[PDB]
């Protein structure tokens, strides 16, 4: 059964970065994407910001888990384009490390200079 | 006699732009310039953030002021360059506008789609 809510608050990054090259052709447009391939909603997204290096998005996303299946949590860092949107990077989270209750900002890493803020917390449903 | 604490905090723009076309040169780097003439300090500043076009500052300043003196706030919004830096707009604000111990959210406009938040609070000196 899937009775286990994981919430995640996408609060900002800092220092998004294509490349020396690929900035000097287009800053940055950043969003960030959410995946959990055991969820039963698979894939969220924030919106994207032009031409900002350290967005700011402050939303809250709630995933439903099965305590019972792995849990990893995938966040990839976007580039967002009016052709193809390219991904900067990908990092992931054990959701099996969290514990209920619990409240936790997390800072992640891409491409060794930039950083995301993340605010994870797991709850039962009730 | 100076004794009058006028406190400003410079939280963040949104949508900085140098125009069309400068924007396609140079991704603003933006920073703002704070400007009292009746003041004994005339002039300070927030640090530049690279390539942001909706920078977060938060950052805080004490303006010390003469209530007999005719005391207004320039606040300019500059771009930061190797070169010389540029000026993208200025906004005025009458501090006799603000009452002792009255602190309020003002929120400036320049170039009609740019926009700042600041924070401005006045009080006596201790
Ligand atoms: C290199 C010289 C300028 C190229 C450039 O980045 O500016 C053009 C514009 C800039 O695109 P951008 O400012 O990044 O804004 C569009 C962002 N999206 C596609 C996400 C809406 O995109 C196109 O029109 C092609
Ligand atoms: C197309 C035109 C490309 C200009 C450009 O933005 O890329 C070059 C980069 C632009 O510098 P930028 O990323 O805006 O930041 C330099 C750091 N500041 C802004 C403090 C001078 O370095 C320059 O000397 C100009
Ligand atoms: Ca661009
Ligand atoms: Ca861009
Ligand atoms: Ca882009
Ligand atoms: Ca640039
Ligand atoms: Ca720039
Ligand atoms: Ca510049
Ligand atoms: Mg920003």
């Amino acid at each position: 059964s899937y009775s286990h809510v994981f919430t995640v608050t996408v609060r900002k990054a800092t220092n998004v970065t294509k490349g020396a090259i690929g900035d000097m052709l287009d800053t940055p447009d950043p969003y960030v994407e959410l995946f959990i391939p055991s969820a039963p909603d698979c894939r969220k997204r924030t919106k994207h910001f032009n031409n900002d290096v350290n967005p700011v998005w402050n939303e809250t996303f709630e995933f439903i888990l099965d305590p019972n299946q792995d849990n990893v949590l995938e966040v990839t860092l976007m580039d967002a384009n009016y052709v193809m949107d390219e991904t900067l990077g990908m990092a992931t989270f054990p959701i099996s490390s969290l514990k209920l209750g619990e409240k936790k900002e997390v800072q992640l890493t891409f491409n060794n200079v930039t950083e995301m803020t993340l605010e994870l917390s797991l709850e039962v449903c009730s």
